[PDB]
């Protein structure tokens, strides 16, 4: 097993068994409280339950919790493996429900592996569950499952395989037909394969606007043709054409979409050779896709190609598509999920991908939103509440918009959705740069957190990463780390590079009269630090990243010295802590000692814009150990902060001095302090000296359930930035996303002048 | 209609659900995304497949629990059907958290039907690692209970009748054992052999009793031969020798009286013809059978034990199947053995008759307090002892030491931190005759010190001696509608018998501090002043103040009159209560820029705390640096530690280093070996005022700890400052722990 299959492992294994667990929405551990929960005070909502039945559905979470249900037989690329090894799958499922729609999720591995005891087993369940998830079950059992309990249950019920990926795939289908400006009454499409998707696929093509006559069904076996005599499944039989393209070869002469859903090694070259006008190729069976993009491209310019897997743009993910199906349908409180739901929601998708901060740009390397897109949800959820309100079985009719909205955007904050949006901003970014990602240097080659965060960032596809360092070393290093991802990674020796001189003289002339001639200039280029600050300044790196194996003063001194500061700039720290609906920006907690009254109101400034950045309005708050006070010592010069950044900044909402509850709490400032100009509480904080501000985000990085990212350093001409060397794996990779993300932003400002 | 309301609010705030689901792993990221979903999530199911149990090494399996149900009997309502239900059970689940640590699902089974349950839950077999199936009708609970015994491997337990077995049975055994009879000769005749009863009886018969040796007297009468009304295949199992039929004479009160069901029939004649020593145990309706006063009064001799939370001897299910399902689960048990249940009950008689003190074993002590934490930390052990003793236990056995390790981390100060606090406050009041701590209030016009002191009078923990005007305080009392309050001292500061005197005492004690008669004769008026004279001369125990003033014209006048004790420094002194420890900042409030020689000090009064909490302090001076030692803070911080060391050479008190470091033993083990901090801090003294007042703050808001204080300590009396802008649970916390600060300091006054 490689690195990442022993992460995985332990992933289920270190700390507590399994993934999921269950607390109290609110806080429950005083006394009366007790009793409200254990003495008969908790049988007041079954007795207004007793004079209203459907009204449980506001009396508990059963509107708030769906089922995941699987028989253990269809898990991935495993097959049958029983409904006991079919827990952690599950578990996954349960995990992505809450992280792209926010519902709980309950999962149930029935050990029904006959079709009666499963119907005669789920039908049971149905009123103290909001909605269920069948996944899992292997062919054809599955199909007949779901369609008796579709029939024998009066709430929603969605199959991840029967109406799954097909709504993605239905999506990207549309889009293509769009782009070739193809009608769907002449089309030609062969499923290629008979699993469930296919099936699938066919259905909701069929139910789309495409003609069942036109479309053909293709297997292992060969293309089902009228009156065959193999595969007596009803379901295949039910999807044969007739035709004499049992051959595969010839089965697909004048196909206009491949849409191939068979394993790997189906494509050819000479295959690729027979499809029609402009086609489209879809993936399948991964981690191995049907075709690479690549030779699709070379083979065939005019095609469109469509993938399941990461690398390649274009990726058919069923993410996309039930957690909003299901999303919509309970806070609707739908009682079932038809076709109109799932056809509806095929819009939403194709519409959006059509038409944080920014979105792609329509073409043909885009014709899904990616998974990392939350627009998504927002721009998909209401639309089955749409059809909710038009195809029926719906419940409740909610007759607002605005409310949903706002209800759908509390459900994805930050502490949610902030480093996915981060990620997708710098995919966004490079793909609309050519598709070439930013050159970050590692002066820590020889570092284990170093290398073992770069292993995670190159599979990301998150930056290009230049190791400083003797290559001999950093060599063996990987290769006792055993990373077979940086064998091919560029590792440049400080004092070897051809611009080493040129360097030495640069740094010469930046400091003769700092106290530095040639034969100091020499020695201090031969230092990894030195080396990667002027390769940043240069322009042979985009931004750098250092301090994870020192301390931080002696890893921001070559950056200071070398980059510098830029026009009214002054270098400052800066963290963002993830709440779960807000995110606070707490700075600076790295350089200044004990700023004075014009540095924080600079800081304050620089602050603000990196929020504006991410387009949230900022509101700074200058802190402090008392509430306006204005006494001699740090509240003065607090408060001359907070006039000075508002003479600066006048559009924006600055005040000072205050306590850290007061700032970050709008409810306690109203109450006591109503008279102040800061009103819905502040996301940016500015502390009074270094040891209050690093002291507070380290502890809320420890003990506080919150996640910190950070220190970054602001401030500077170009994109350095320094890592705390108590810092972990998945900081790092943090800190290198946003490193990343302001190097293509100074690049892009840079190139713009 | 607002105790329902509540729930409902739990049911909307926000938040549509009583209860929720997270996720104990993150997932944030697309690597992250990668580990919990496809295809990583493949690697962990390809282990499984060589061996399924290993489910319970990779999933959450062994601590899942179920409370299934159909609404045929929910709570004091008879069927109400398996939708309706939904509420008690995920009350049932939030018990079960609370007091155990086990993640527990609601499932309803919409089947009245007896072949549909049991095949429905015997088919979710690999979906659990434990049922506590509830609230289903009887007596076909006996019946599915076997089926799913005899079905699947995995423990089905009846939590009502196995758990009210289980305490019935701890508070017998002792009452018997200590009233000169013994549980298996002496004819006992109980009220009761069926349904839950029915498993009373059994577990009794376990425990000593017999079917011939013990007479069985039945709540319906008697199960004996003969009479066939209400009569079923499930009843007989307790037949007796007992002819007659009228509960007069089937019924002659030979030994005891324990009935669980059946309107109030207990007679005031037929309790003076009880034989000798009435144990009765009234459990029975959800309201009381008959009233404890009562019965007292018709036995003066009578040892009643009833089953009501509003009066004392406690009986509940909190005590019952919670401990003894965390030991089930925790050595993955098959099937639920009786062995078990006697281990259990012989753990709870144990644990009942053997902080500062316990309650007398007495006729008030016969079992514990429902809520109190040795209940688990004693019974779940003797659980995994009796389950690894029947042989059903397929996991393997560790040390003793591991166990009872994990399960007191599955209480940690979180949970229970405050209520022991509120046990302590208790036990010292027990202690003391029964007296409450003074607590004198400068504000007593001010909304949320009224609102928290109902409360805090409500469960009995300090005495109120609200200063102000006697008409302004009780108009606001008036309006407020607090009833509890109209019995209150308000005593008016210039008004008060003794105000002359404490004018003359603070004369004397500043005179050369530019105070004069007049100018003490002035700020005697102030409550804050008069509030600490009160507290310094031994009027009032405690003050509490601040909640409505800013922290430094709170806190003048206690350092000005109470003043600071010998090699004594004031400061703010905060608990951080986390999941697993609790931190201790200091300090938060007083010292601007403490030098080395105060901050050492300070350690050391924050150690003295915590040690006076039964906890091991390690202490920690916080920096921005890591052992650097440079010009400024750090070189501070370093002599602070190393003077702290030589003031105290047993703690570990380690140098200058960053909260991250202090906190977290992974970093300081791996970054920093050469140490003597082990194990983490858990009391942090911070360099300077504006440190550690932004981070407690910013802990208490955006963190997810609950943050208690500040609370002033080394001062000579008792008397704390709260925060301005406190809460009411702030507030009700901050004078919980001033009174126990009061208590101890009276009792240290009280010697010597
Ligand atoms: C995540 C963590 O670990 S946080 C740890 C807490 N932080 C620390 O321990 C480090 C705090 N900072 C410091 O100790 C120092 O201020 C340092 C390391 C930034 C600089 O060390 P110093 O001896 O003060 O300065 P140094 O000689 O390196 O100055 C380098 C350059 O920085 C510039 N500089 C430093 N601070 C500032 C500032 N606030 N504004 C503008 N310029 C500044 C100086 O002008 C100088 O430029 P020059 O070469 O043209 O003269
Ligand atoms: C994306 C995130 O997460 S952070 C988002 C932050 N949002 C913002 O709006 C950031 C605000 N702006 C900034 O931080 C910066 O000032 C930026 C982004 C505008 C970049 O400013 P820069 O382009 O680095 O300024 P710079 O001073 O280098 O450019 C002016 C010229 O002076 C030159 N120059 C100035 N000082 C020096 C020096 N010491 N040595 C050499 N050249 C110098 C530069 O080479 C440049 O010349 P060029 O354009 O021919 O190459
Ligand atoms: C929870 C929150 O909101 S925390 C808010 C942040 N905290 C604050 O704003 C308050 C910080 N503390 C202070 O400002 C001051 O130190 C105060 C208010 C406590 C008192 O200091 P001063 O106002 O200078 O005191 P003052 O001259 O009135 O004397 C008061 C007494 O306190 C004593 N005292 C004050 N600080 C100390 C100390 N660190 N050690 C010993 N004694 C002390 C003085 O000796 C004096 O006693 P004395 O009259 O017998 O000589
Ligand atoms: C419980 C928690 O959560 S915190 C745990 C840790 N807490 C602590 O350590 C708090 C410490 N508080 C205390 O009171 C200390 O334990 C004590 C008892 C040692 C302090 O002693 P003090 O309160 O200063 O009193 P002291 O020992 O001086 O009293 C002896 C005599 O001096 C007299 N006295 C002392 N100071 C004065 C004074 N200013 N004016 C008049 N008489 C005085 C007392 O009247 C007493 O006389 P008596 O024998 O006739 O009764
Ligand atoms: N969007 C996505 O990335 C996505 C979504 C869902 C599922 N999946 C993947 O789908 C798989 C599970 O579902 P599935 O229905 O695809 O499973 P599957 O039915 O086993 O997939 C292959 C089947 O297609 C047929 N087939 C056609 N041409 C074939 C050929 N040349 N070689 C072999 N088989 C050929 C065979 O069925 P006959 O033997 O009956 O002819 C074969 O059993 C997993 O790999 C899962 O990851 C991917
Ligand atoms: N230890 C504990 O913490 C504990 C235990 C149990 C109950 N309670 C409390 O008691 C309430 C629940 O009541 P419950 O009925 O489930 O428990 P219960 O009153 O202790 O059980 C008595 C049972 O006997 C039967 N019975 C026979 N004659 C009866 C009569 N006249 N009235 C009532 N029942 C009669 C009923 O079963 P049939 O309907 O099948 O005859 C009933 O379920 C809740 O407030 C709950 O908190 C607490």
């Amino acid at each position: 097993t490689t690195n990442f299959d022993q992460e995985a492992l332990l992933y289920h294994q270190q700390g507590k068994p399994g993934k999921i667990e269950v607390i109290s929405s609110k806080p429950c551990a005083t006394e009366k409280d007790l009793s409200l929960a254990y003495s008969p005070g908790v049988a007041a909502p079954c007795k207004a339950i007793a004079k209203d039945p459907a009204k449980v559905y506001d009396y508990t979470a059963k509107g708030n919790l769906v089922a995941v249900i699987s028989n253990g037989t269809a898990v991935l690329g495993l097959g049958n493996i029983g409904p006991a090894a079919g827990k952690p799958v599950m578990e996954g499922k349960g995990i992505l429900f809450k992280q792209f729609a926010g519902i709980d999720v309950f999962d149930i591995e029935v050990a029904a592996t006959d079709v009666d005891t499963f119907c005669n087993a789920v039908r049971v369940l149905e009123p103290t569950f909001g909605g269920i998830n069948l996944e899992d079950i292997k062919a054809p059992e599955c199909f007949e499952i779901e369609e008796r309990l579709k029939k024998e249950m009066n709430i929603p019920v969605f199959h991840d395989d029967q109406h799954g990926t097909a709504i993605v795939s239905g999506a990207a289908l549309l889009n293509a037909c769009s782009i070739t400006n193809r009608k769907m009454e002449d089309m030609r499409i062969v499923v290629n394969g008979a699993g469930a998707s296919a099936n699938s696929c066919a259905k909701i093509f069929i139910a789309l606007g495409a003609r069942r006559e036109n479309i053909i069904m293709c297997d292992s076996q060969g293309v089902i043709y009228k009156g065959r005599t193999a595969g007596m499944n009803k379901y295949k039989e039910y999807f044969a054409s007739e035709t004499e393209a049992r051959t595969l070869t010839e089965a697909l002469r004048g196909a206009d979409v491949f849409v191939g859903l068979s394993v790997a090694g189906a494509l050819t070259p000479e295959m690729l050779k027979d499809m029609a006008k402009d086609p489209i190729i879809f993936a399948m069976a991964n981690p191995e896709p049907e075709i690479t993009p690549d030779k699709a491209r070379a083979a065939r310019p005019d095609a469109i190609i469509a993938t399941g897997r990461s690398d390649y743009p274009n990726q058919v993910n069923n993410v996309l598509g039930f957690p909003s199906i299901f999303r919509g349908a309970l806070d609707t409180r739908s009682t079932q999920i038809n076709e109109e739901m799932k056809l509806a929601a095929v819009h939403a998708l194709a519409k959006l991908a059509r038409m944080g901060g920014k979105s792609f740009k329509f073409g043909r390397d885009y014709l899904i939103p990616k998974p990392f897109d939350t627009r998504v949800l927002l721009w998909v959820a209401p639309e089955v509440a749409k059809a909710a309100m038009k195809s029926g079985v719906a419940t409740r009719a909610i007759e607002d918009w605005d409310q949903y909205r706002e209800s759908l955007e509390a459900q994805q904050g930050p502490s949610k959705v902030f480093i996915r949006s981060a990620i997708n901003r710098v995919h966004q970014n490079s793909e609309a740069n050519g598709g070439e990602l930013p050159r970050i240097v590692f002066p820590e080659g020889t570092s284990t957190k170093v290398l073992k965060a770069l292993a995670t960032l190159v599979e990301e596809r998150i930056c290009q990463p230049i190791l400083l360092g003797y290559p001999e070393r950093v060599k063996e290093k990987i290769k006792a780390l055993d990373i077979p991802l940086l064998n091919d990674v560029q590792i440049v020796h400080p004092s070897s590079h051809p611009k080493y001189f040129s360097f030495v003289e640069k740094l010469y002339s930046l400091r003769q009269r700092k106290g530095i001639n040639l034969g100091e200039a020499e020695r201090l280029m031969a230092d990894p630090n030195y080396f990667a600050a002027m390769m940043v300044n240069m322009g042979e790196a985009d931004g750098m990243v250092s301090g994870s194996s020192i301390n931080y003063a002696d890893a921001v001194r070559p950056i200071l010295q070398t980059i510098g500061t830029y026009k009214e700039g002054i270098p400052a720290g800066l963290n963002f802590v993830l709440l779960e609906d807000k995110f606070l920006v707490l700075a600076d907690t790295t350089v200044n000692f004990n700023p004075s009254a014009e540095q924080c109101a600079q800081i304050a400034l620089q602050a603000a814009k990196i929020v504006e950045y991410f387009g949230i309005e900022p509101r700074v708050a200058m802190l402090s150990y008392s509430n306006f006070s204005g006494a001699e010592g740090t509240p003065r010069k607090m408060k001359k902060a907070a006039e000075i950044a508002r003479t600066l900044r006048p559009d924006l909402m600055i005040e000072g001095d205050m306590q850290a509850d007061t700032a970050v709490n709008p409810e306690i400032m109203e109450r006591l302090f109503p008279f102040s100009g800061l009103k819905g509480g502040a996301n940016v904080l500015v502390f009074p000296n270094l040891e209050s501000s690093n002291i507070a985000y380290k502890l809320i990085q420890q003990i506080g359930k919150a996640e910190v990212i950070g220190p970054f350093l602001t401030g500077v001409r170009r994109s350095a930035n320094v890592l705390q060397r108590t810092t972990t794996v998945d900081g790092i990779v943090n800190s290198v996303v946003f490193t990343a993300l302001e190097a293509q932003f100074i690049k892009d400002a840079l190139k713009a002048r």
